[PDB]
């Protein structure tokens, strides 16, 4: 019926159908369009107090809760989707990953290299697509597939 991981849902506030991907946590109004050895992705990471290493170049001691980190991620997603801010700009300023210095770019990678929820979301994204919040032991990610 639909590409890998998509399903139909109904908006609670408008009653309009929309589509949700349970691998990438992406959601959109339009019916999704239409696997490679490698993909290239950027990401924006927001760590929390239960992250494997609760520290980053932004903060020596990361104390925000998981729920607070999800609220920050959700806000970044809203501004990217509105065009008020670019993904690269938010990643450079606010990602808790060292890759912030490269606008979030991780380069290319194969299956078996990244943490599994990150890998699965990366490979389920189509080129140019953005994930919703993706949870790993490092924290919460927004993933952008660039190649
Ligand atoms: O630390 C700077 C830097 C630059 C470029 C790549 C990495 C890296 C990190 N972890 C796994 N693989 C590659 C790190
Ligand atoms: O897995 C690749 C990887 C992982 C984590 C960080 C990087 C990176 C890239 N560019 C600049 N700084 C850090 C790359």
């Amino acid at each position: 019926k639909l590409p890998p991981g998509w399903e139909k849902a109904m908006s609670r506030s408008s009653g309009r159908v929309y589509y949700f991907n349970h691998i990438t946590n992406a959601s959109q109004w339009e019916r999704p369009s239409g696997e490679p050895a490698r993909v290239r992705c950027s990401h924006l990471l927001v760590k929390h107090s239960q992250s494997r290493r609760p520290s980053s170049w932004r903060q020596e001691k990361i104390t925000r809760t998981k729920e607070e980190a999800l609220e920050l991620i959700n806000g970044y997603i809203q501004k990217i989707k509105s065009g008020e801010e670019d993904f690269e700009s938010l990643a450079s300023q606010f990602s808790d990953c060292s890759s912030a210095k490269a606008r979030g770019d991780l380069g290319a990678f194969s299956r078996g290299q990244m943490q599994k929820p990150f890998e699965d979301a990366s490979f389920a994204l189509r080129t140019g697509e953005m994930s919703g919040p993706v949870f790993t032991d490092s924290g919460i990610h927004i993933i952008l597939r660039t190649e």
